[PDB]
C-alpha cells in the first residue's frame, strides 16, 4: 500500500511510452485505447490518480474522441462528493451549458453524455427541471428511434434501447 503512488507513477511512465507509440502507429489507436482502458478499470478509484492519468492520456486522445473513460471518471467524481468537477466535465463533453440555457432543452447528441448529465443533475437537487428534462429526452429518444430505425443500424438501436430501459427506470424511480 505504502508504493501505491509509485506503482501510479510507473503506470503514468507506461502510459507515455504508450502514447509515443500511439503517435507512431497509426493502426493501433482502438488497441491501444482499449489497453487504456482495461489498465484503468484495473486501478484504484481515487480521483487525483484517475485525473493524472487522464491528463496524461489527453495528449493524444481528446475527450470527445473517448467518451466513455471520461463518463466513468465523472461518475466516480460525483461519487466522491465534487459535483463541481462531475459537472465541469459533463458539460466539457457536451459541448454547451444547460446551465445558462435552462429554458433550451438538453442537446440529443451523445445520449449517454446527456443521461450522465441528467443523474448528476437529479444528484443536484434540481429534482423537477431534472424530470422534466427526462420526459423531453425520453420523447425524443423514441421520436428518433422510430424515425431512424433501419436494418443497417442494430447494435446502436440496440444500445439505443438499453439507454431508453435505463431511462424509463429513472422516470418511474423519480416519480
Ligand atoms: O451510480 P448509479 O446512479 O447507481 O448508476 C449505476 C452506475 O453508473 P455510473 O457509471 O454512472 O456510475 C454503475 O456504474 P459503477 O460505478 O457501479 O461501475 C452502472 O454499471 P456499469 O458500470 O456496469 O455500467 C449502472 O448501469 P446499469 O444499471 O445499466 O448496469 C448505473 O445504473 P443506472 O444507469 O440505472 O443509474
Amino acid at each position: 500500500s505504502r508504493a501505491y503512488g509509485a506503482m501510479v507513477s510507473c503506470h503514468m511512465l507506461s502510459e507515455l511510452e504508450e502514447v509515443i507509440q500511439y503517435k507512431l502507429v497509426p493502426e493501433r489507436r482502438e488497441i491501444i485505447r482499449q489497453i487504456w482502458w482495461e489498465r484503468l478499470q484495473g486501478c484504484q478509484r481515487i480521483v487525483e490518480d484517475w485525473q493524472k492519468i487522464l491528463m496524461v492520456r489527453s495528449l493524444v486522445v481528446s475527450p470527445h474522441e473517448d467518451m466513455r473513460t471520461w463518463l466513468k471518471y465523472a461518475s466516480l467524481c460525483g461519487k466522491s462528493g465534487r459535483l463541481a468537477l462531475a459537472h465541469k466535465t459533463l458539460v466539457l463533453l457536451l459541448g454547451v451549458d444547460p446551465s445558462r440555457q435552462l429554458d433550451h432543452p438538453l442537446p440529443t447528441v451523445h445520449p449517454q453524455v446527456t443521461y450522465a448529465y441528467m443523474k448528476n443533475m437529479w444528484k443536484s437537487a434540481r429534482k423537477i427541471d431534472a424530470f422534466q428534462h427526462m420526459q423531453h429526452f425520453v420523447q425524443t429518444m423514441q421520436q428518433q428511434a422510430q424515425h431512424a430505425i433501419a436494418t443497417e443500424d442494430q447494435q446502436h438501436k440496440q444500445e439505443l434501447h438499453k439507454l431508453m430501459a435505463r431511462c424509463f427506470l429513472k422516470l418511474g424511480e423519480w416519480q
